[PDB]
């Protein structure tokens, strides 16, 4: 009973969080095995910002140059390389609080855990999703970079996001593992376009889902509808159109609560026409989008990691 | 930048959960030291939890009825006993991931963070307010009970509560890890009266000003009022009144703005009385009371735990 915006539990990824030092410059960094992952930014300084060539600047560098510490360990960088924006510190140290992981790149509307930290250290946890402009509506101070997004499956951590950058907009920036950035965007403090922030509809109608197994059910209506003539409707609200994919993964939720996909699609576009009213749904006066198919039914079931 | 419902780390309170198990009831336990903490409704089948005696269920128990596992760790009970409504069970491992850390009964209106667990599992984290009718709108299902709520103060984890019981209105009551309930509240599946849910009046102005830091500043008018004036609309829209102890605790957050406590409850007062018109504060249509002014500070300057 119940539906709250969960987390992953973030003890996995609390004991691979370093912080990384270069120069006057402190963030952090992510030690799994015996190589620290970070923003190559680190290497800048405030002024570089606005123009860095990261190859000359890099080349400055030797080893002794980074300073790595996991608490009160300090570690000694002895290889270091740069792969696309991330930078990869060769120690002599591995982790012996790696867990199973993986790096993996999400899709847009995929949901994750952020675990947001200040120069090594673990401040909050929070869930949220890849907007299909590809920002995050993060809470990010300065000195939070590094930081990353996760998920956990089964007992392997998913590893999907480095927080990099903010934007003049105030929303946030960053790569995949691999260092290439999500969105058009580049580790520089230059005025950066992001694009309509639409709303992923799949998502919201899981969240409908979970309301109705939840108890709150006023605004269904026996309407019906086709998927053309939602998707007529969906793009003039600026929501992402609803494909037979997005059909297809709400198919156990359709099958638990007994209501077809296309029926739940009607209400919606009934509530995008005329509005909350002034009512609320699962607490809420606004249509919610960070909740993907699985999240409800992982929460609506009681799935466990470890 | 940014602001978002943000949960405390959960890592030194994931290496605390273990499996309870007496008869055939299962639910989470609170390991710390050489003592598991759980709801003593475990000694009951769902057939008692109509009218049971526990001191006549619980007598017919011997330690060895009791079987706790923390993973795959199986520990001997040699002490069991009663406290109020927490079942004590002493066993002969001390736990070696016990954290610095203290009981403490939190008021309402307070916030903590809550690690929902299954089968001494965790499954997820989420922040949450003691409301003022002393329940909390959790995310529970069945076999939930005896996962706790914290808050990490400095280095030191404080245990604050247990969940206990879903009520018959799906709204969740529990104890603190005494085994006092918070409200009037009793560990009995029975039809059992919630009181009037109020809002948290100085929550909502603790997240006014986190807006005003934030950038959203359409709601800010140069009106004044009084203490009384404002308690007179509040008492009316059911929020909880504003005392001067408020005012002061709000006092840092008015340093950093530049906006008297009085000034902003002004602004208040016409969101009450003229509504949201349609527009938002922080991403939100409603007005938001499960920030505490220092949840506001804590996020909007950066503190770290270890």
């Amino acid at each position: 009973s119940g539906f709250r915006k969960m987390a992953f539990p973030s003890g996995k990824v609390e004991g691979c969080m370093v912080q990384v030092t270069c120069g006057t410059t402190t963030l952090n960094g992510l030690w799994l095995d015996d190589v620290v992952y970070c923003p190559r930014h680190v290497i800048c300084t405030s002024e570089d910002m606005f123009n860095p060539n990261y190859e000359d600047l890099l080349i400055r560098k030797s080893n002794h140059n980074f300073l790595v510490q996991a608490g009160n360990v300090q570690l000694r960088v002895i290889g270091h390389s740069m792969q696309n924006c991330v930078l990869k510190l060769k120690v002599d140290t591995a982790n012996p609080k790696t867990p199973k992981y993986k790096f993996v790149r999400i899709q847009p509307g995929q949901t994750f855990s952020v675990l947001a930290c200040y120069n090594g250290s673990p401040s909050g946890v929070y869930q949220c999703a890849m907007r299909p402009n590809f920002t995050i509506k993060g809470s990010f101070l300065n000195g939070s970079c590094g930081s990353v997004g996760f998920n956990i499956d089964y007992d392997c951590v998913s590893f999907c996001y480095m927080h990099h950058m903010v934007l003049p907009t105030g929303v946030h920036a960053g790569t995949d593992l691999e260092g290439n950035f999500y969105g058009p965007f580049v580790d520089r403090q230059t005025a950066q376009a992001a694009g309509t922030d639409t709303t992923i509809t799949v998502n919201v109608l899981a969240w409908l889902y979970a309301a109705v197994i939840n108890g709150d059910r006023w605004f269904l209506n026996r309407f019906t509808t086709t998927l053309n003539d939602f998707n007529l409707v969906a793009m003039k609200y600026n929501y992402e159109p609803l494909t037979q994919d997005h059909v297809d993964i709400l198919g156990p939720l359709s099958a638990q609560t007994g209501i077809a996909v296309l029926d739940m699609c009607a209400s919606l576009k009934e509530l995008l026409q005329n509005g909350m009213n002034g009512r609320t749904i699962l607490g809420s006066a606004l249509l919610e989008d960070e909740f993907t198919p699985f999240d409800v039914v992982r929460q609506c079931s009681g799935v466990t990691f470890q």
